[PDB]
């Protein structure tokens, strides 16, 4: 039912950082702000990721998006069935967000989430990056995706299908240590391999880290090395075993949370079928210090 | 349950001026008469445009096209239901507009709408523009679509939503003054971005403006000059947010109701989702006088 | 419900004036013979039209496909509840047809027509054509098409769409004569713009005429000198106006019946909806004789 | 050394027939005067075809096209060294051609050509049939092609091939009656199979026909349909052995004059060879009465 | 509800000739072992083929593979409720298939069958043919075919079919003798024409052969050399009537039981249409000794 | 110089057995006769082989085709200078073989050659196999090609690149015995890999065997039934190392003198780089007795 992932809102300690980090590293175009919160876009959207001050140094909400009223309604009805808890945004959450209608409520572990539609877009102010790349894969996909750490893997994944809708698509056995795996779950809700993805990781982030798509290898070659140069970066280029994405990792200047930078990845539809991995990497992505 | 918009009837002060309108600047092709109205075709239809006599100058009707019988009495089984009044078309109307069944009514402010099914085609009597124009986009999309002005926006959506099967595109904030905007809601039956559209404009006409769609962008550049050359230009080439059609406007001979003239839409789907814009065009359209 | 027309039967005075029409100039493969009848083939089936001698000098049969053992039983349930009488074929019919299963009946007015499934194909023993044409448009469009000459065609129409499952596509308003024209309505059951056409005809005949679809525009044009050579065309090269099938007709050796060698028509999907034209023939077909 | 074929005079003794025929039955446009010439257009450029009052009831002229100023020297040089007598055309007639340069000539039997360069083109004006007809097919290909007639054909050969620079495509062994058959010499000067056939026929004009190719087949259906209404068919639809051309013939107002509507021919290059054929048709073309 | 064959257990006399038959001659990898079973991939999967010591010199499993656990709980349900018994896989068994979940049961006559779900993929050990052989073609269409001996084809067919989903593509009627025939009927799960096909044949086996489908028309070429060298041809190249694949067949070191190496076959969908054939090959296939 | 081949002449014992067998096992279409000589057509030509009665039973003739009178003329040249004889075709032997100009000498050993220009078309009469054959591919690379066996290989090459300006594409060690082996030149003159291919092969015939090539793989496959009921085939399928042609041979009824069957060759062209090659063949082709 959710049918993608639109937006992401950080409270972090070092806003000038992120805005560094956002724009002269990671390409997003600086678009304004809201409130306390300065506005970063990545497309046609009004924006995309919202980044505000605040000791939680972690995400501090995710915008879930439907196609229209109804759905939206549709969804009241689905957390109103499943007991899920949530208030319907007022005028002025509306105005913030720029969204037409939402529903804010939380995943079973804290994570703020809001239901939105209608979302505000300006292509009449076409989005110009603020670093080399040629444009980022968003569209019918949503904005990217992002890893959300949860200590019941079995309670976030009744959650997210039963309640919202996602659709596992593969597992990923992560090897923590020599006798330890943590079993990572990867879900859909549209042609994107993963929009959301669980794992009981012993990390004290909301999430491990969220991924934006470019629109070329090249994007993503020179994008590593503008974050090396900040001295940012955490994992070689590599691709995944599930997703096939080539891409590489950095740190955000929030500490323990990442962010991935990839490229053509798979995407999913309806004859999609579950398997198995042993690992995140079919090459590349070796750890970096 | 509407599939496209087929045919539109206007009452005006001038034929004469509307016929060297449609023909020798549009580039439409003059198909006879059917009564006291003048008929204009765009493709293979007997006709797509009817003009006749009346102190009006406005959209007389509008022709909802169906796909077949079964389709005609199951709209006649909604009206029904909705309690709209309505009035099957007799023998004579159905010879009149060329179609095999009718349905007569009016949206909930006075505009005449038909219902039909089984319209007429001459391949016989291939389609020559009376004006150099490479051809017209109509097909599945129908003729193309129109601005509906109503006094209230919610009922009139609805009327097109819940009682003929509209779907809502997108809404743009039209401004209209300083603290004035015009939410206007566009809304499509098929595959044509938007068939109709409606807005609470503060105009005296049933309609803000008619739209035609050419085959190629050069079609658009010299009918561009041809209406220029005649005076009626009341904008610029210019791009819209939510089609992206590349168009221009013009006056029509009728006072406030304007013409449309553009290319290479964006067309919808079952993926469509519903967004907001604050402006009416993503470059250009500059407001001519 | 019936998916294609798969084979066509015909009783004729004189087999050897039809099996030299069938072959040097239709093009046709000969296929042995099946009781007392002579096959002939188009393509992969084991026959696709039997000809048999008999006073008639008519369609004698027309099979009917459907793909599988459980879509016939669907059919007899069909025609059950229609109340339509018909007779499971039995081993020697099956054995004569090469097919798995079929039921005989009767249209309202006489035609003997069976809904077969299982039908027998040969692909050790390669189409052959006997005079040069390219190769034959069957596959999921079945072999062709044949117009019905009916006494009453809504009780005709009631009987195809509402038994068997075809589906109006337009309407033609054959001239006749000054004030006398003959609503020919055109159905299809797959993607071929129509496999059955129903006329009310003056004609004495079955069937006014059955029509082969060729490969290449050539296939055509090389078919008219032959069966011109051989004397026997009724109408010039041209091109509807419903399906736009490039064709031309001629006599069959069994009069007042004809037989339409065409290329390049139109087909038909879910989003066809239903128009009516005035002539059959958007350029040529001048009726020669 | 000629690349083209841009244009054609013809002095008739009918020029409103004419004006009617080359515009309301071939579908030229109408393209205003020079001189006593009525002008009409098939393209971009300011003209194609023009028509003068005259008895002859012939074509008056040919215009060959070369690519600039120096192939035009360069053709001079030819002539010059082939002993072929020409006269440089003056301002006036460079005015009346619409063209930068030009040399006046005749080729070994009388007919009057024009070598020229810098054509005037008017994009500015678009190209508007005067009758149902997408398009012709012209470009680097010239306006068409037109059959010459000679006394001598060995003597035309050597003219168009050996001083022009044309170059010998295929024969065909036109039968002329029992035991005749005049060998008719297709010759190209860039892709178009022929512009230019040189034949030994009984007839009293200086050509056998001119032609036009349109870019449709729809185009040739409908423009025959046209020309039967006009009474002036000569011949039926029919594929060429040699070039492939669809065509149909009929008459212009100018008595053993005829024009040729055709369309999808093959195109030759480098790898041409020459070949015989017995017949001009393929298919189709039965003369017609 | 089975959405394709994902493996295959055999129980083998000779496992040193088997695995150098796979490997050498076919070209499959050798993937270590599972317990005192050999394992060997074709592509992604950990293994596709098991091969562990037994008298039995025959298929030992065959695991068809849905495409979650729901499905699989869905299958379940149906098994339950067609009577059929099953023990749902411990574990250990489930550590040994390398899958999340499976259901042990066995069809009408013997034959162990593992419904399962989440196989395992290593795509961090790219496949690696230990022969030529560009690659094998699976994915959506599981692993490739067998064709299953049974004594009662009609007992066999139902179950397949209305317990396990299967769907009749077509039959062939395989001539055994004189007056002899054995009507296998071939069934499909998804886009390959079959994945399981039933045959009364006089075999002591199982099953008749298991097919693997190459790249490459030389990837079957080459094989074939291969396997000729070996010394176990069984057959020659050639291509059958319903698939439509170009493939050989040659012995595996079981006695009775072969191996089909074949490619560019012809798949099925939903038009798909059941069809009968009196061969099973339309060109070569000539039974070797 | 010499573009392509385009005919062979047959000088044979059993012209009955040749007719069956280059129409019904070949697929060839019987073209009538010219003097004592069968024809036979593969395309639109008049005819491509020819086969007269003779106690040679062998080629008696092959006809080397360039693209005009000007090409034959410079053949002429050539010849001329390297003082090979050659005598012009006179009127008769032009008319028998239906070319406009020819050339009529030896090859260094024996080989009577035709070079000619202006061979006859008669696409009027379409053709038509009389076998189950797609087509052959001929055009631009003539009509297929023939190993001719030479006692002085060195000698030969010189004549026909020399000479007749054929190029060498590779050489193929073909073995003999256990320390014999005979190097195979293959020639081109086209696109064709090889038109000609010399080879000192211990054979009492001037050619070894003619190569035709068809349209599709199952034009192949199907011929090679056919030719195997013939008791014919000398060799299974398979695909050359260096052309990569996919064929079969096979005995025609002239002893030691065969036929090969081929598909999907791969072409030359100027970057074509001279290779050697240890076998005849990648895969396949195995003789057979
Ligand atoms: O896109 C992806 C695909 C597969 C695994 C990961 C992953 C890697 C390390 C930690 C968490 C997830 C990922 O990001
Ligand atoms: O196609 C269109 C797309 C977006 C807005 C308009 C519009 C502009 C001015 C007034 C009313 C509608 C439109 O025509
Ligand atoms: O394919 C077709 C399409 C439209 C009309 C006819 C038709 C013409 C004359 C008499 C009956 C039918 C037809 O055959
Ligand atoms: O395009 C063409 C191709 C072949 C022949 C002719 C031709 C026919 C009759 C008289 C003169 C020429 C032609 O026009
Ligand atoms: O792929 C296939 C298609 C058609 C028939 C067979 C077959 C042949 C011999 C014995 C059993 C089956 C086959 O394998
Ligand atoms: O096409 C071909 C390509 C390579 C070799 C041969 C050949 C084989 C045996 C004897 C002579 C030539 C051939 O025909
Ligand atoms: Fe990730
Ligand atoms: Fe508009
Ligand atoms: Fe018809
Ligand atoms: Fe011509
Ligand atoms: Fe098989
Ligand atoms: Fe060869």
């Amino acid at each position: 039912s959710i049918e993608r992932l639109g937006y992401l809102g950080f409270a972090v300690k070092d806003v000038p950082a992120w805005d560094h980090f956002l724009t002269k590293s990671v390409g997003l175009m600086a678009a304004g702000s809201a409130g306390d919160a300065a506005l970063y876009r990545a497309d046609q959207r009004a924006w995309r990721i919202a980044v505000q001050p605040g000791e939680l140094d972690d995400l501090a909400y995710a915008g879930l998006e439907v196609d229209d009223a109804a759905a939206l309604e549709r969804m009241a009805d689905k957390l109103r069935q499943a007991g899920v808890a949530f208030t319907r945004g007022d005028e002025a959450l509306m105005q913030q967000r720029k969204v037409m209608g939402l529903l804010c409520l939380q995943d079973p572990f804290g994570l703020p989430l809001e239901i939105y539609y209608g979302p505000a877009e300006i292509f009449h102010e076409p989005f110009l990056p603020s670093a080399p790349v040629s444009g980022f894969v968003t569209g019918d996909q949503g904005i990217g995706h992002f890893v959300r750490c949860v200590p019941d893997t079995a309670k976030a994944m009744a959650f997210y299908t039963e309640v919202l809708g996602f659709v596992l698509s593969d597992i990923i056995d992560i090897q923590m240590g020599p006798e330890t795996s943590v079993p990572a779950h990867f879900l859909h809700c549209n042609g994107r391999h993963h929009t959301i993805a669980l794992a009981a990781f012993p990390i004290p982030k909301r999430i491990h880290h969220f991924m934006l798509q470019a629109n070329t290898i090249d994007d993503v070659g020179y994008a590593f090395d503008r974050l090396d140069a900040a001295g940012r970066i955490t994992s070689l280029l590599g691709r995944h075993t599930n997703d096939q994405t080539l891409s590489f990792y950095a740190d955000t200047p929030s500490p323990m949370i990442e962010v991935e930078f990839g490229w053509g990845p798979r995407t999913v539809d309806s004859s999609w079928t579950v398997a198995r991995h042993s690992r995140t990497a079919m090459w590349g992505h070796k750890s970096v210090r």
